[PDB]
């Protein structure tokens, strides 16, 4: 491993951590969920795996909102896909960007046989240019309910400017990792890898950024790494 | 000096929770909620407020879910009472419910000034006996979208039996304090005040009870003292 955060938690102790994810996460977690972590869990980049807590809480954002049309930007072996996935009614639809499809493929067998490949539309490309075609050809009754974002973090800024456009208003954009392992509460943090510390600094700026925003509402959650919910006001 | 949970915190420091509160709540709290707040800091019952950042996710999950008619179980000085209220409709309707009326004074000229009281029926009575009485008058089109039970700790299991029929199916059953201080984490926990040890039982027997609850979705949130978000089902 070359970076330095993979294993700090932001709960006080990982017995809490494990307690939370026994009582309440696990039992709750459906089956197809739970093979696609444990395949991924043995993967080189399990670090950046969305953990089955927050994927509960996604996936309860998704129903009382009642989302249908979905986008999903950073899908790794998709788990917070599939977890979107099954929130989604049967008629639901997903639009999955990432570079990387091979990643894809790894989680691809359970999503199949969880049975909601159907509502998946799997982009292999870099975020930026879909969402800027996006936006070339979206009407006004095709935005998005609900958009979680999750790929490369010194590009949250730049995916916020076209999804503010892209989902409707109401609609919700959450983003991932806000709270960086607990780094950005502090101006300097030692001891990082260079491109830790450059996304450390651009959510410290994000952040920033999104809390004076007018454009929307938001709501920053202590789950996970720290997930920042956005809601479009106009 | 006479309870033991009263300065801890489930995050790893009280550095991230200040940067949380400071670049992402405090710029989004109403002028009247920072009022509130800082009046009741200074009361002997401090501990028990619903800090900043839960507050915003709960004003977040109302707008999301488009609530119109909630409950309030537990109001003290209002917090949580005048971000509901802030978050709903003008036509949004509030049930509230506290044993103890003197609390809710405290933090009724923000909510006048706030311009939301007209949203609040308020009822000085313990919580059970109402819901029981709302049982029998509620009519399935007046089931309430959204529950938030902060009371009596050692009673939640109670409500939960109630909640699960006067909220409408799809609603929203949230529960305060469901990790209360990290002390659930484990079977034996030492020097806690007998109250405290009987709400952290209760809250490993509710938190183990909504998992297998069938007629409900979770999700246990580590924000604030923990949150544990049902969805009911049927
Ligand atoms: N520019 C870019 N455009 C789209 N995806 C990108 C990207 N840069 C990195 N990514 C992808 O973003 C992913 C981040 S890991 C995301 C984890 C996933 N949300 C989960 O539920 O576990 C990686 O798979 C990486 O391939
Ligand atoms: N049996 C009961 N029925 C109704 N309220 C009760 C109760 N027992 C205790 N309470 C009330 O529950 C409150 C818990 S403190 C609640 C904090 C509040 N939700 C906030 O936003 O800050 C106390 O005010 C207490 O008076
Ligand atoms: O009967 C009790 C139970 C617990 C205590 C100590 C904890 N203080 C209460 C508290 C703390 C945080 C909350 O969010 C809340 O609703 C309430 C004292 C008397
Ligand atoms: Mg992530
Ligand atoms: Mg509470």
């Amino acid at each position: 491993d070359d970076y330095s955060l993979v294993h700090k938690n932001i709960l006080h102790s990982e017995d809490l951590l494990k307690y939370i994810l026994e009582t309440s996460a696990y039992p709750r977690e459906h089956e197809q969920l739970k093979g696609l972590r444990e395949v991924t869990e043995k993967h080189e980049w399990s670090t950046a795996l969305v953990p089955a807590d927050e994927g509960l809480f996604l996936s309860m954002l998704l129903k009382l909102m009642n989302a249908k049309r979905t986008i999903e930007i950073g899908v790794y072996t998709g788990y917070s896909l599939l977890t979107t996935a099954l929130a989604l009614p049967e008629d639901g639809k997903i639009t999955a960007i990432d570079v990387n499809k091979s990643y894809y493929e790894i989680g691809l067998p359970f999503i199949q046989k969880a049975g909601v490949e159907h509502k998946i539309n799997f982009i292999e490309s870099e975020a930026l240019p879909v969402l800027d075609q996006m936006l070339e050809e979206m009407k006004e009754e095709d935005l998005y309910d609900y958009a979680f974002v999750d790929a490369d973090k010194s590009n949250y800024a730049n995916y916020h400017e076209r999804l503010v456009k892209l989902v409707r208003i109401g609609g919700a954009i959450l983003y991932d990792n806000t709270l960086w392992f607990g780094s950005v509460a502090y101006p300097e943090y030692p001891g990082l890898h260079p491109e830790e510390e450059v996304a450390r600094l651009s959510f410290r700026n994000l952040n920033t950024f999104l809390a004076a925003d007018p454009r929307v509402e938001i709501s920053q959650v202590s789950i996970g790494d720290g997930v920042t919910i956005c809601r479009r006001l106009y």
